[PDB]
C-alpha cells in the first residue's frame, strides 16, 4: 500500500534524496528535458502516451515538451519538500497518481522513469546509492497506481 | 495572446510578485489551504468542480483537499520561477491550462481566485499594490483558457 511504501523512506534514503536533488533540481529545465528525452529514447513505446506533445525528437525546441518537462521537475520538488511529513507526502502522491491513472499509466509503466533518473544522476556524479534512493521514492507513487 | 498577456508583466510587477511570494510561498500547505477554503467560502458554487475531494468543509484535515492545495502552490512556484523568460513562462502556462480546459473551467471562473489571493496577501500585510500584481499573473493564465 502507499502508506507502507512511504514508511520505506528511511533517514538515510531521505538524506540522499535531498543531497542529490540539491544538484539535480538546480536546473529544472535542462535536467527535466534530459529526463524526458532519455525516457523516449530508451523506451520508445511510451511515446504513444504523449501524442499531444507532437514531435518529441525536437527536444528543447518543442514548446509543449519543454512545458511538461519543467512542470515534471516541480512535482519532484513537491515530493522532496514533503519528506518531513509522511501524511503530506502521501496526500500529494495520491493527487499526483490520479492524473496518471486517468491516462491509464500502470505502476510498471511509471517505473520506466527509473532508467532516465539513474542516467541523469550518473551524469552528475551520483551513483547507484542515489539511483536506489530515487527508486524508493518512485515506488511510493507506483503503490498508488 | 498568452505572450501578449505576459507583456503586462513589467519589471515592477515581477518585483512585487517575487517579494510577496517570498513570504506567501514559505508556507505552501498553510497558504494553499487558505486559498482553497476562501475560494469555497466566497464562491460556494466553485465547489461543484471539486466533488472528488469529498467533504471540503473539513479543510486542512481533508487529505485530498490538502493534497490539491499544496500542489496548487507549486504551480505558482513554477510561474514565479519562470518570470524572467517569457518563452518558458508561456509553455508552462499553456501546459497548466490544458487540464483546466479539460475541466471546462472558463477564464471568468478561473478569475474567482483573485479574491482569495487578495485576502491571503492582506493577511501577511501585502496591500492592493501586490494584489494588482497577482491579478496580472492570473490574467496570463486566463489568456490561455
Ligand atoms: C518521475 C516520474 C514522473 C513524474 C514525477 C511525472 C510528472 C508529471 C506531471 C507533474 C505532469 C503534469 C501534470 C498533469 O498533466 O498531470 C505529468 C504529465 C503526464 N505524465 Fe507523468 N510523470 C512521471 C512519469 C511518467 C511516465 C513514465 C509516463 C508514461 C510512461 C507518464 C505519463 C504522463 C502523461 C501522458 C502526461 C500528460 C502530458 C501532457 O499531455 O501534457 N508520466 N507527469
Ligand atoms: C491561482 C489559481 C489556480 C492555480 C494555480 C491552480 C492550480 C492547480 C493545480 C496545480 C492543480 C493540480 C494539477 C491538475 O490536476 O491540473 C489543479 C487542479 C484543479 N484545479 Fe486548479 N488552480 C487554480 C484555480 C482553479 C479554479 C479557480 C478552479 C475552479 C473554479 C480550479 C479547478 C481545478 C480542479 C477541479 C482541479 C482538479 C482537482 C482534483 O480533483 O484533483 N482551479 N489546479
Amino acid at each position: 500500500s502507499v502508506y507502507d511504501a512511504a514508511a520505506q523512506l528511511t533517514a538515510d534514503v531521505k538524506k540522499d534524496l535531498r543531497d542529490s536533488w540539491k544538484v539535480i533540481g538546480s536546473d529544472k529545465k535542462g535536467n527535466g528535458v534530459a529526463l524526458m528525452t532519455t525516457l523516449f529514447a530508451d523506451n520508445q513505446e511510451t511515446i504513444g502516451y504523449f501524442k499531444r506533445l507532437g514531435d518529441v525528437s525536437q527536444g528543447m525546441a518543442n514548446d509543449k515538451l519543454r512545458g511538461v518537462s519543467i512542470t515534471l521537475m516541480y512535482a519532484l520538488q513537491n515530493f522532496i519538500d514533503q519528506l518531513d511529513n509522511p501524511d503530506d507526502l502521501v496526500c500529494v502522491v495520491e493527487k499526483f497518481a490520479v492524473n496518471h491513472i486517468t491516462r491509464k499509466i500502470s505502476a510498471a509503466e511509471f517505473g520506466k522513469m527509473n532508467g532516465p533518473i539513474k542516467k541523469v544522476l550518473a551524469s552528475k556524479n551520483f551513483g547507484d546509492k542515489y539511483a536506489n534512493a530515487w527508486a524508493k521514492l518512485v515506488a511510493v507513487v507506483q503503490a498508488a497506481l
